This record gives C-alpha cells, sequence and structure tokens, in this order.
C-alpha cells in the first residue's frame, strides 16, 4: 500500500494557494485584500468563508503601515498569536497577547467581565496604532468598543474576527456601525478564529507565499 | 452608545452550547460523540460542520480510556497542543509535539518529506498507546500510515483532522480506508484545523462544559 502524496512543503502551499485561487470567489477584494483572504482560506480550509469577510476601505493599507511602522500587534488570545509566522513580521513587531497575564483574573472580577475583555485594560500603553486582532473572544471586541467610546487613544488597525455564538456577530457588527474612526476588517457572523486572524495578520505582515 | 453584551465568561460558554444543542444537527452521533461534536462546533463556529464529522466506532471510548490511562497526546502541530487545556486532561497526559524539535528539519531533508511528516519519526518511543491528534499537516497524517503499514507500533486512538487543500481529504480518506487497526475520528474534506482537534481533545478529556 504505496501512499503517493506530495511530500515537500513548499509544493503543498504551492499547489494549495493555486487551488484556492482556482476556486474562491475573490473579485470583489482588491488584489491586496485577496492576498488576505487566500491564507484565511488557507487557515479554515473553507472557500467560502470569504463571502463573509469584510475589510473596511483602509484597513489593509493602515494595518499593513502599522506593522510595517513596527506597530505591535495585540491579541485578545495566544492561539492568535502562536499563529503569527514571526520570520514574516517587517518589523520585530511585537506580538502581544495579555489574556495570561497574572493580573487578568482578577480584573475580570474586578470590572464584572470576561477576562479576555479585562485583559485589554493591560493594553493601555500600547493601545495607540496598534494592531488589534481579536480572533476569538467577542467581548473582547465589545470592551475595545467601550474603551474606545471612553475616550481611549485609537489602534491602527482593529481585526475583528472572534468566532462564536455569542456575541460574535454582534460585537463584529458593532465594529462595523461605528468602529471609532478605525479601519477595522471583520469576518460577518459566527466565522473567524485565531487560525483565520492569524493567517490575516501573517499576509498583512508579507504579502503572498 | 451603551454596548449590550454578556460579561460573564460561564455565561458566554453556556449560552454558546445551549445555542449550538439548538440549532446543531447531532442525532447520528452517540450522546459521548455529540460532546466532541459540539465543543468541535463550538471552536469553529459552524455548525454545519458537524455533517463532516466521522468518529470510528469506537474512537472515542478507545480515546477517552487512552487519556484517563494516561497516554499522551501526540500532535503534528503546536496550535493544537496549545488549544488543549491542560486542567480537562484527566491523568497529567502529555502534549507533545515535535514539530519544532530542532532535528526536524535535518530529518525532514534526509527523508525527503515535510518537517510535520518528519517529526513523527521523533514519535517513536511514545507512538504506542497514544492518542493522536492530526490537526493540521496531511503529510503528517499520510507518513503515520506508512509507519503503521511499515510496522510501526499503533496508537490508541488517531484524530486525523488535518484541514487544507492538498492532501488533507486524502490522507484522512486513507486513514479511514486502513487505519491499521486503530479507532480514528476525522473530519471529512478539507475542513479540521487544530482549533476543532483541540475542541475535540478538550472533550475527549473531559465531557460537558
Amino acid at each position: 500500500p504505496e501512499y503517493d502524496y506530495i511530500r515537500d512543503g513548499n509544493a503543498i502551499y504551492e499547489r494549495s494557494f493555486a487551488i484556492i485561487r482556482a476556486e474562491a470567489d475573490l473579485s470583489r477584494f482588491s488584489e491586496e485584500e485577496a492576498d488576505l483572504a487566500v491564507r484565511m482560506v488557507h487557515a479554515c480550509g473553507s472557500v467560502e468563508a470569504t463571502r463573509q469577510f469584510v475589510f473596511s476601505p483602509d484597513f489593509v493599507s493602515s494595518a499593513r503601515a502599522a506593522l510595517k511602522a513596527g506597530a505591535p500587534i495585540l491579541c485578545d488570545a495566544e492561539m492568535v498569536a502562536h499563529g503569527v509566522t514571526r520570520a514574516r513580521l517587517p518589523a520585530g513587531n511585537e506580538v502581544i497577547c495579555t489574556l495570561r497575564d497574572p493580573r487578568t483574573p482578577a480584573l475580570a472580577a474586578e470590572i464584572g467581565n470576561t477576562r479576555s475583555a479585562a485583559a485589554l485594560k493591560l493594553w493601555s500603553e500600547r493601545l495607540a496604532g496598534s494592531v488589534v486582532a481579536i480572533g476569538n473572544a467577542p467581548t473582547a471586541l465589545f470592551f475595545l468598543l467601550e474603551m474606545l467610546r471612553d475616550g481611549a487613544p485609537k489602534p491602527a488597525a482593529i481585526l475583528g474576527m472572534p468566532v462564536g455564538f455569542v456575541g460574535a456577530a454582534e460585537s463584529k457588527d458593532a465594529l462595523a456601525e461605528n468602529s471609532y474612526g478605525v479601519p477595522f476588517a471583520i469576518v460577518r457572523g459566527r466565522l473567524g478564529g485565531s487560525a483565520m486572524t492569524a493567517a490575516a495578520l501573517n499576509s498583512l505582515a508579507r504579502p503572498g507565499l
């Protein structure tokens, strides 16, 4: 029983992107956004997810500029942070997730909110000009909107891609309604997740293969 | 602008599982398998993914027994390993991923295969009786089948859930055709991925919320 498969790593990424291009409806995206689209599709294995992707007008430019500028990537979840291929980052960008910071549970408890949300209080210094990747927790997304509403400094771009059935769609909708002036990208509805978010970051970091 | 959302972490998991139960077709799974199904759906946000889940007859029993027995979870990718909520493991089960072991690139090069695949040569001692979680790399799955064919000791269960467009479906199909006598669980077609795989592991570790 001889298994026949591509044993070549690069050949695998190459055929996979060739395949996603050949099956994915990418016409409504800019060339640049399509790049994110493909990697994102690469990451979830679902070519149809593209129908749910929404990139505000200057989302990739501003988020790519921020990253090239050295802007940190604030992540709501470690998984997102783990999916970020560092060798791809342009400027030794930091990938911060404070979800696991020891003060997070304490904060979540004092504020009456989730750990994912409360963690964002620990973003303070870094919020300004950052690229926010919210790949998992909707409450982190709503919380970021409350901080923005209440005068918090603004991120250069917000990847609003929490996945889920509770608050995921609405938080992303709230983002799209008024992101307080910050370019955004969302995956509509319940889809999203850290793999797709990290893919998105990966492509933002460096377009193409 | 008052954002109204559940600020309660447990309430969020609670409503999400209640929602997945209410929308997900779970009838063809056993009660036990449905548990995996829900968490898996929880993880990708897609209730329809359940249509692609396949649990061999004794997959959950043997994989849950293995884990309760203290069996390690061999993972093809770190992401899978990161999604495994340790506090859930039953018996201080080890979660091994050797994808990043320094000898992996070397091996991939000598064998003429991917790093994900070659890494599995480093599984040797642990393979027997383990629970294999292949959440990302199809070549790791094919390679595991070649090791099994060629006399390698058998895992107690194999989660064959690599996601992808190249080799993902076929490797999972090969698994289902002849897993060399090992219970398996696959996510048919291109869907799969580390979040869903880890969810699967999480549920195997401890059923329910």
